[PDB]
């Protein structure tokens, strides 16, 4: 295996999303969580070379599990720098996929097209395994699982959409933390196992503080 | 190597959390078109014949394409008399699973588990696989998904999750619609973008209404 991950990465700040549920500190230590455990599949499934990519060295002063990069441009203008100059396989993975497995990312990095693209919620891409580095650019933000797909086609690529549950569960709002505590094991969920319950009032399971 | 496969529908008032950005008389005919192209990948997977199983006639007085079975009782108790009668294996699947091919269907009842669950979101379920109907018990509503599973253990029955995002967006909120709009193709699909298109604004996208 000639190919590598790269993880783009904040912790400062991290989910805003979440602030009606997580404190700050809370947010925090939970996007840790989740680093920890997407980069453990990705060594799981065998992938030895990964990056994170991260516009500031905050709560990465200690890793070891992964070469740290720093880049404090935007997204999109850092993973295309990346893309340049990656000269075998890029899976470009988020950090917010806490049910995503090895055998997940074993079957997306083993496509037999130029691109396998797994889509998140919201029209998002939660990751992107791309063969040639050098010919694609990509575009997160907005509605980038279409993007990316006509991205893939208007450069002579070909492409197969991985359908995935459990790899389209991208966690970003409250109501994704039921999804992981109804799907996940991990320390990930076992941290927010620790404040919340599922409770179910509408015919319907909601979120419920612990 | 034949089965059974029913699907609960009723046709009114159907889907009351899409108002209000849908009226009463468009959630009504959403929802049958949505019906119609569940049915369509039942017969696309060559099962031989599909039940409906509904309180009222309402809505399937013209309905060829399956046998319209009427129950009054509650979800439960319907699905469940109906299990007690069948003998040989029984696909329930959800009438609000626009994206669901007969590929996935094929695969679905394919398991070689004795049980298939396909959890759709908040931990409902959208698609059930019971080889053997006697050792089984449905209970739809509230946290399905994590029940199936267990009714299964505690029954002795193995369980294949079958782990797909697209068999898994069932559709039943707004934000479900943009999923629909991003990925399907269809008469379902074609009603929603007649009258929305998406939108991107925090760097996310959004249902607007043209």
């Amino acid at each position: 295996n000639a190919m590598r991950a790269v993880i783009p990465y904040k912790k400062a700040g991290a989910k805003s999303r979440l602030s009606p549920v997580l404190s700050l500190q809370e947010r925090e230590e939970f996007v840790e969580l989740m680093l920890n455990q997407v980069i453990s599949s990705l060594k799981g499934a065998g992938i030895e070379q990964v990056d994170i990519l991260s516009p500031s060295v905050y709560g990465l002063e200690e890793m070891t599990e992964a070469r740290v990069l720093l880049d404090e441009k935007d997204l999109n203008e850092a993973l295309n720098r990346y893309l340049k100059e990656a000269e075998e396989p890029v899976l470009i993975v988020m950090a917010d996929l806490p049910l995503l497995s090895p055998e997940h990312i074993k079957e997306i990095s083993s496509t037999e097209k130029d691109v396998c693209i797994v889509p998140g919620k919201g029209g998002g891409t939660n990751a992107l395994f791309i063969k040639n580095p050098s010919k694609y650019r990509v575009k997160y933000y907005g509605s980038s699982f279409l993007t990316h797909c006509s991205i893939a086609t208007d450069s002579g690529q070909d492409f197969e959409i991985y359908d995935s549950f459990m790899a389209g569960t991208d966690i970003d709002e409250p109501e994704d933390l039921v999804e992981l505590l109804i799907h996940g094991k991990g320390a990930a969920k076992d941290y927010i196992e620790s404040k919340f319950r599922l409770e179910v009032k509408k015919g319907r399971v909601g979120l419920v503080p612990l």
